[PDB]
């Protein structure tokens, strides 16, 4: 239940991302109480608009585990996920989503399209913000 | 457009044969196809590997740029919520797609992303291209 530690790692990733001129957002993917993936935004570095921290750790964890989805895993992010990441989180079958502040300009969990509450969303995680 | 959809359909049928969701897409720039792909989520253990994102990633690698301004994307099925957002981020100029997806779509269906305040860039949308074939192959 080391949530403070999980968020700290995400904050570290966020700071590092900012230093390399990326959007300062970080995330960690946890499975069975252990961090199995960590990352900040890498869209500039990879010339990939989908390389947001959330998707980066989802791809990394899936590669480490050799599975197409992450049922039972928890995702910690420094900022409310956007529309693209919210949908990816749903597709990955993430169990719990923990994030810091809301992002009114582009969020999609409690802000914006509130994807997890829409009829076109077929899977939603637990959501703990702030 | 006929050639672009022809190729997208080729990718869609191939994806189905690979036990992937039978969806295909092509990325066009200056009237030429610069990327083509079907779904690869199962092959790559990557739920983001939808045809749309695959071609955006490939085209960006081929051009060495983060965004694809002026590019058009053709896909056999209406983009989902994740892809609609990626399409926005990539600054795609025009989006052409075949069949509608009322179950998981996000363009004309569902959240109708391009009409939302949290979307900061919308492509011009054209639907119904080769709808029968696209829908026929799921
Ligand atoms: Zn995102
Ligand atoms: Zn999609």
């Amino acid at each position: 239940a080391e949530r403070t530690h999980f968020m700290e790692l995400a904050l570290v990733e966020a700071r590092s991302a900012g230093e390399r001129d990326e959007v300062p957002i970080g995330a960690v993917l946890v499975l069975d109480g252990r961090v199995i993936a960590r990352s900040g935004n890498r869209t500039r570095e990879l010339n990939d608009v989908t390389a947001h921290a959330e998707i980066a750790v989802i791809r990394m964890a899936c590669e480490a585990l050799g599975q197409e989805r992450l049922p039972g895993a928890d995702l910690y992010v420094t900022l409310e996920p956007c529309t693209m990441c919210a949908a990816a989180i749903s597709f990955a079958r993430i169990r719990r989503l923990y994030y810091g502040a809301q992002d009114p300009k582009g969020g999609a969990v409690e802000s914006g399209v509130r994807f997890f509450s829409q009829p076109t969303c077929h899977h939603a995680p637990d959501v703990y913000s702030g």
